[PDB]
């Protein structure tokens, strides 16, 4: 089956076609990852999958999405990362880690703890920043700050930090979070973005936050492993085609500057939209944006059904699967995705101490 | 649901009625457990199991089934242990440990490796003791060497250390392992053994290493924690009605002795038997044990069909359900099964992290 053969990018192969896209916990203290992190991401390493990328940590302590949020701002917090990276490549999977900064959506409670804005007097909050002091709205209705060059320039560097600390921890796969309303993302959009200077406006302008991270990250990602990034392509807020048109020509920048993978989402930038969630319902937009950027993708949204996530690879929507919580509900799914797809051997997914006896 | 009932036993409470027997790894070196088994049990305590009993560990060096087998014959080899029941403890999973001595079974191969005895000149191997110096036979040959008195007092002793270091490493749960063969099985059986002293011949005699090792724990395990054994009541030899009456007036003295439950299996003795292979097989048996001795019991084989462990709950044949390698397949089980029974939030038979975003 084509779930199952190997991919090769840059130096780095993976065993099969199978994606644990990032999927935040909520378990960390002060950006501290510890052992919710470690079992959880070994476990799944040993289940099957070819990459394993971990939860979106935060580049700076404000980047984090709640209090809970894993971060790696400093040393000390890359260090916590590096017993797990070496677990999940002891058991062949690819440590991937996507790095990231929240943005207007910052600040905010754990999803079963509220899922909203942090109150002001609540002594875990923190002034969120954004491209301009426009709320989300909704269920986060806190007006952000307005950021300075200076503040660009330093969560620009702060994600090359993040980046070089990943690196240095083991990891061999990045990924930039540009997507689903958070800061990058909300550059680019017309919606959150209403700056006059260098970083707003225009389709250039907007773009240029993005590519400038991505450039500056460049500089200490290594060219053999894979440089990545997660990107929201549209709306669905009815300015679709514009949206897609301009998603599409920045995909094709950011092939340009080096990326060699897009895992192709939805902005989250706004709550007023229409989303026709469905099975895979992402493949035919994954797929042009494929296509027209000339450049390999992923996505995700109900490919844990085995024959989805096949017919979407064979059709080439996508080059890697990305399947998310079928892995919360069973950390084995690729053994489960194996049998229903009959590979040959199929308990031989998972390691010996498992695979001998399922047979 | 039956199966999502509490259980309470001595002054330990079990969340549900899934429990997971003892299943060996064979990933351990010089009988020292690693990270292996610390993510494959903190990951399985997380499937929301109410009881874990970690696998057959090696009460001394020649105790162990393989170069690969977990054991706690000094207080370094208890140390590695700590961290793993504090981890099983945290995910709400009671931890418990099975404590061994595989007899004339001992020095084999792993079972991917051959599943056979060690050969004589391999430099992993070791001499084997037992009751009598009489071989099993077919892909274990050697012939083990006949124990003195001293050496049954210096294994019943182990038995004793491994017990106090299990007591003191945390674990609220222990099982004897007088089955499947293993020393404790082959010194009931009259097939292994020919003793002619004060442990053979008579059914006293036969059970008095057993009885012994049981008392000998006693003193040091805690009474207000659950005392357990696994004990094989039939060998489907064509003995069965006299072994069966034997194994459950045994049963009786254990119950006497201060054993809390029994883990109702079969004997293993020797290979050549018919054993009548199904799923939950072993129900019927399992259920006159617990009638005719009536102490609690639990089983296993084939029960990782919901409904069946279900079935058996009602039906009383069986306390606790043992489910092992539909664990090893899926670590999240319980979950699957909670679904498959219609138990309301099933989702949350799992911690937060993942019951938020599956219910
Ligand atoms: C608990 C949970 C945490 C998630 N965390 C992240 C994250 O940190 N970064 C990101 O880009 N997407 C994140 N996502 C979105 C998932 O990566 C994935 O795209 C989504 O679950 C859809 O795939 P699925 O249907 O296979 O679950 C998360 C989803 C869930 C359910
Ligand atoms: C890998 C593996 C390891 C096992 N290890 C042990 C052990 O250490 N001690 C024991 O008493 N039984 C052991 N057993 C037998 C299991 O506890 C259980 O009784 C058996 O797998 C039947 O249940 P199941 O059909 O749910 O797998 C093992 C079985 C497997 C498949
Ligand atoms: O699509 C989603 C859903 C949940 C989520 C949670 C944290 C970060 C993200 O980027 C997320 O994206
Ligand atoms: O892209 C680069 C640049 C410098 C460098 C130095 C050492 C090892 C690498 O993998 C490197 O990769
Ligand atoms: O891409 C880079 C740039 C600098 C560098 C330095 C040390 C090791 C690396 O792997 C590096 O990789
Ligand atoms: O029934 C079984 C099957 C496998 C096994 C392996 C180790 C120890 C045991 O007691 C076992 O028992
Ligand atoms: O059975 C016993 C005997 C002594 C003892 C001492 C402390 C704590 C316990 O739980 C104990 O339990
Ligand atoms: O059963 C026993 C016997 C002795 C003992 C000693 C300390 C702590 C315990 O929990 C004990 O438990």
């Amino acid at each position: 089956s084509a779930l199952f053969e190997p991919y090769t990018l840059k130096d780095v192969t993976l065993r099969n076609r199978i994606a644990i896209p990032p999927m935040c916990q909520y378990m960390a203290e002060d950006g501290m990852i510890n052992d919710w992190h470690h079992v959880h991401l070994a476990g799944l390493a040993r289940g099957g999958a070819g990459l394993l990328v971990v939860e979106a940590t935060a580049v700076a302590p404000e980047g984090r999405i709640t209090p809970g949020c894993a971060g790696i701002w400093s040393d000390a917090h890359a260090q916590a990362f590096v017993p797990v990276v070496q677990a999940i490549k002891a058991a062949g999977s690819v440590p991937g880690i996507q790095i990231a900064h929240a943005g207007r959506k910052a600040s905010a409670n754990r999803p079963w703890e509220g899922d909203d804005h942090i109150a002001a007097d609540d002594t875990r909050g923190w002034e969120t920043i954004a491209p301009s002091a426009i709320a989300f709205g909704a269920h986060l209705p806190k007006v952000p700050r307005e950021m300075t060059l200076d503040d660009i320039a330093r969560v620009k560097q702060d994600f090359v930090d993040a980046a070089r600390r990943a690196r240095d921890a083991g990891f061999e796969w990045i990924e930039l979070h540009f997507a689903h309303g958070y800061l990058g993302q909300s550059f680019f959009s017309e919606h959150s973005n209403k700056r006059t200077d260098a970083y707003g406006g225009s389709f250039d302008n907007r773009s240029r936050f993005l590519l400038e991270t991505l450039a500056a990250v460049r500089e200490v990602w290594p060219e053999n492993l894979p440089l990545t990034a997660r990107f929201g392509v549209l709306e669905y807020d009815g300015r679709d085609e514009q949206t897609l048109e301009e998603s599409i020509e920045l995909a094709r920048r950011f092939k340009a500057g080096g990326l060699d993978l897009l895992s192709v989402s939805v902005g989250f930038t706004i709550p007023d939209t229409n989303i026709p969630w469905g099975p895979a319902f992402m493949g035919p937009i994954a797929e042009r944006v494929r296509r027209e950027a000339k450049l390999p993708v992923t996505s995700a949204w109900g490919f844990g059904t085995p024959q989805l996530a096949e017919a979407a690879l064979q059709a080439n929507q996508l080059d890697l699967v990305s399947v998310g919580r079928a892995h919360l509900a069973d950390p084995h799914w690729a053994y489960f995705a194996a049998k229903e797809l009959g590979v040959e051997k199929a308990s031989w997914t998972l390691p010996a101490p498992y695979a001998h006896w399922l047979e």
